[PDB]
């Protein structure tokens, strides 16, 4: 059968879940996928987007990286760790985009979409915008991640979250100038180390997004690898897992990335 097919239809079952992925060498065209048209929940994985979508709005000029956002009068949400240090007198626009997505900051993310994005529904309409059919946020921090199985809200497949940020990275939806702040955002992520930075070598570049529901064992990563001396790669995996209780496993979304980037056909 087609390579890696089999081992990662392996790794899913002895993993007894779901797991799926897409990756794709942007230098050959060779991909590789498994269920990666299926939902999985995006978890905190949709802030990496939030991001693009601000820097978006930046380069429209409907918005200035540099306003400072003020919310001392507010309270913010669990896991909060850079918005709560910088709590006293605010921070830019462009500071609290990049902790959303580098800390997966929740008041960064809850405060982004209520003033500049407009909630769920606004970053659902400019995932529409920039050709995605399949991405859907429709709670706010921190009740999207349920990941209850079969429920399609806030959920994507791992081929949209690719294709998405592939455009978003690699396209002409963001200027040059904003592509290299968004990949310097996503080169900055301080939780991915595990995932599918853990299934290349240490000379390869990585930029991602983590997610982890904290329920029915729901994680995920996706990434724009650079390998040494090629054209970047897009990888997205997204697992899930039928009881509620189950812990997500990193080592298998990192197995799964590494099978996904030795099985390119
Ligand atoms: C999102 O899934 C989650 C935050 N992001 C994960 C991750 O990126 O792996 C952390 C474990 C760092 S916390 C919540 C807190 C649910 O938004």
């Amino acid at each position: 059968n087609t390579k890696g097919i089999d081992e990662i239809k392996n790794l899913e079952t002895d993993f007894n879940g779901r797991i799926g992925v897409y990756a794709l060498d942007t230098g050959s065209g060779k991909s590789f996928s498994y269920r990666a048209n299926e939902r999985f929940p995006l978890c905190s994985s949709f802030k990496g987007f939030l991001a693009a979508a601000v820097l978006k709005g930046s380069q429209d000029n409907r918005l200035n990286l540099n306003q400072i956002v003020n919310y001392n009068t507010r309270s913010l949400e669990f896991h909060s760790p850079i918005t709560t240090k910088y709590k006293d007198n605010g921070m830019s626009l462009g500071d609290m985009a990049a902790a959303a997505l580098q800390y997966s900051d929740n008041g960064a993310t809850n405060i982004i979409l209520e003033r500049y994005i407009g909630g769920p529904e606004g970053m659902t309409k400019f995932m529409r915008s920039i050709g995605d059919e399949d991405f859907r946020l429709d709670r706010w921090e921190l009740d999207l991640n349920t990941a209850i199985p079969g429920d399609e809200r806030d959920t994507s497949t791992p081929a949209a979250v690719a294709k998405s940020l592939k455009t978003l990275a690699l396209g002409n939806i963001l200027s040059e100038h904003e592509k290299e702040t968004y990949q310097t955002w996503l080169k900055g992520n301080t939780t991915g180390a595990a995932r599918i930075r853990a299934s290349v070598p240490s000379d390869w570049v990585v930029g991602d997004k983590t997610g982890s529901c904290g329920a029915y064992g729901t994680a995920n990563d996706y990434a724009v690898v650079w390998p040494k001396n090629r054209a970047p790669l897009i990888i997205s995996v997204y697992t899930t897992k039928n009881e509620k209780e189950a812990k997500h496993e990193d080592k298998v979304i990192a197995e799964a990335s590494r099978i996904a980037i030795d099985n390119l056909k």
